[PDB]
C-alpha cells in the first residue's frame, strides 16, 4: 500500500536511512533520518557545521510555541531544543498533513554527521520512551489520530544493491518481498521490544540460557547501524565467528569494531563466515521461526575490498539494527501488536547461500525467554 513511497528512502552506508518531508507553511524541505529505535521527531533549528539548511520557525505561517524545552540523549550523541508543533507532510508518502510536535534543535554534540545529507530525525517509536515525557505524542500516532491512516508502516533497507530503500506508511506492498511474512509479537509497546527464544551460528546451537539473549531487551532499530548483542551473548558469537573463520587471522581492533580489514577486489573469502540464525517467538503457542544473516549483512563495507565487523558488544540488551534489517522486509505491525519479517526484494547476494525467513519451528518455553 502503495508506489508513491516506494525507493523514498535514502543514505550513506552507516549513517542511516531518511526520507523526505516539510514542515511549516510555506513548506521548508528536510531529510529526516527514520528511526525506530526513539520517539521524538527533531531538525536541525539553527546553524551547525554539518547542516546545508535547517528549519526556520519565524519564517512558518503555522508554527505554534511550546513554552518548553527538550533534550535526547541517544547512545553517543544527543541534542536540546525547544518543543513546538507544525504542520508536516511526507511528500513521497501518503497524501497527508499532520500537526506534531517538533524540537527544533538549538544545540547538540555528536548528532549531526559530516558526510550527511539530513537534517533531523523521525522517532517511529512508542509515547513511553519520548522525551520529557510520554505526554508528548510521538509522530506516527498524530498521524494516525489525525488522518486515515492505518496504524503500520513497513521498512525495506537496501544495502547499496549509497544506500536506498522504502517507507511504507499505512501499510505493507506485496511488490517488495517474496516468501512469507512470520510475525512475532511486540512484547510491550515502548521500544519495539521482541523475544528472540534461539540463536544458531552456522547452525550450531549456541545453547545459553534464552533469557541472555533478551537480557536486557531485544529491540529492532533502524537507527542503529550495527546487531548489538549481550555482552555474555557477544563473547560467545564472536568466539563462533573466530573459529569459522580462523583460516585467516585478523587484528583485534578488528572484532572490536574499530579497524577494517581488506583482501583483494573480488576475492573476500565470504565462505569462511559464517550464517546466524536468529530465532523469534511466534504468533502460536510453542512456535517460532527464523531469520537467517549472512556475512554480507554484518561485515559493512567501508571505501580494494573493505569492511568493519557490524557486531558489538551492548550493555542495553540485543539491537537488531539497519544491518539486520537490510534485505528483509519488516512490517511494524502496530496495530496488532506484532512484527513482520519477509525475504526482501532487495535481498543481499552469495552465490551458494540465502537469507531467508523460515518457519514454523516449535520451540518450549518461549515465555521463558523475556528477562523479567
Ligand atoms: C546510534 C544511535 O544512538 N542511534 C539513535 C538514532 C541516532 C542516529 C544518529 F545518526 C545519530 C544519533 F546521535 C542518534 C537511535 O535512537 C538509538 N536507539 C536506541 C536509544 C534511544 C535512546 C534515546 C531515548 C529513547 C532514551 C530517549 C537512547 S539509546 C535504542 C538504542
Amino acid at each position: 500500500s502503495f508506489v508513491e513511497m516506494v525507493d523514498n528512502l535514502r543514505g550513506k552506508s552507516g549513517q542511516g536511512y531518511y526520507v523526505e518531508m516539510t514542515v511549516g507553511s510555506p513548506p521548508q524541505t528536510l531529510n529526516i533520518l527514520v528511526d525506530t529505535g526513539s520517539s521524538n521527531f527533531a531538525v536541525g533549528a539553527a546553524p551547525h557545521p554539518f547542516l546545508h539548511r535547517y528549519y526556520q520557525r519565524q519564517l512558518s505561517s503555522t508554527y505554534r510555541d511550546l513554552r518548553k524545552g527538550v533534550y535526547v540523549p541517544y547512545t553517543q550523541g544527543k541534542w536540546e531544543g525547544e518543543l513546538g508543533t507544525d504542520l508536516v507532510s511526507i511528500p513521497h508518502g501518503p497524501n497527508v498533513t499532520v500537526r506534531a510536535n517538533i524540537a527544533a534543535i538549538t544545540e547538540s554534540d555528536k548528532f549531526f554527521i559530516n558526510g550527511s545529507n539530513w537534517e533531523g530525525i523521525l522517532g517511529l517509536a512508542y509515547a513511553e520512551i519520548a522525551r520529557p515525557d510520554d505526554s508528548l505524542e510521538p509522530f506516527f500516532d498524530s498521524l494516525v489520530k489525525q488522518t486515515h491512516v492505518p496504524n503500520l508502516f513497513s521498512l525495506q533497507l537496501c544495502g547499496a544493491g549509497s544506500v536506498g530503500g522504502s517507507m511504507i506508511i499505512g501499510g505493507i506492498d506485496h511488490s517488495l518481498y517474496t516468501g512469507s511474512l512470520w510475525y512475532t509479537p511486540i512484547r510491550r509497546e515502548w521500544y519495539y521490544e521482541v523475544i528472540i527464544v534461539r540463536v544458531e551460528i552456522n547452525g550450531q546451537d549456541l545453547k545459553m540460557d534464552c533469557k541472555e539473549y533478551n537480557y536486557d531487551k531485544s529491540i529492532v532499530d533502524s537507527g542503529t547501524t550495527n546487531l548489538r548483542l549481550p555482552k555474555k551473548v557477544f563473547e560467545a558469537a564472536v568466539k563462533s565467528i573466530k573459529a569459522a573463520s580462523s583460516t585467516e587471522k585478523f587484528p583485534d581492533g578488528f572484532w572490536l569494531g574499530e579497524q577494517l580489514v581488506c583482501w583483494q577486489a573480488g576475492t573476500t573469502p565470504w565462505n569462511i563466515f559464517p550464517v546466524i540464525s536468529l530465532y523469534l517467538m511466534g504468533e502460536v503457542t510453542n512456535q517460532s521461526f527464523r531469520i537467517t544473516i549472512l556475512p554480507q549483512q554484518y561485515l559493512r563495507p567501508v571505501e580494494d575490498d573493505c569492511y568493519k565487523f557490524a557486531i558489538s558488544q551492548s550493555s542495553t540488551g540485543t539491537v537488531m539494527g539497519a544491518v539486520i534489517m537490510e534485505g528483509f522486509y519488516v512490517v511494524f505491525d502496530r496495530a496488532r501488536k506484532r512484527i513482520g519479517f519477509a525475504v526482501s526484494a532487495c535481498h543481499v547476494h552469495d552465490e551458494f547461500r540465502t537469507a531467508a525467513v523460515e518457519g514454523p519451528f516449535v520451540t518450549l518455553d518461549m515465555e521463558d525467554c523475556g528477562y523479567n
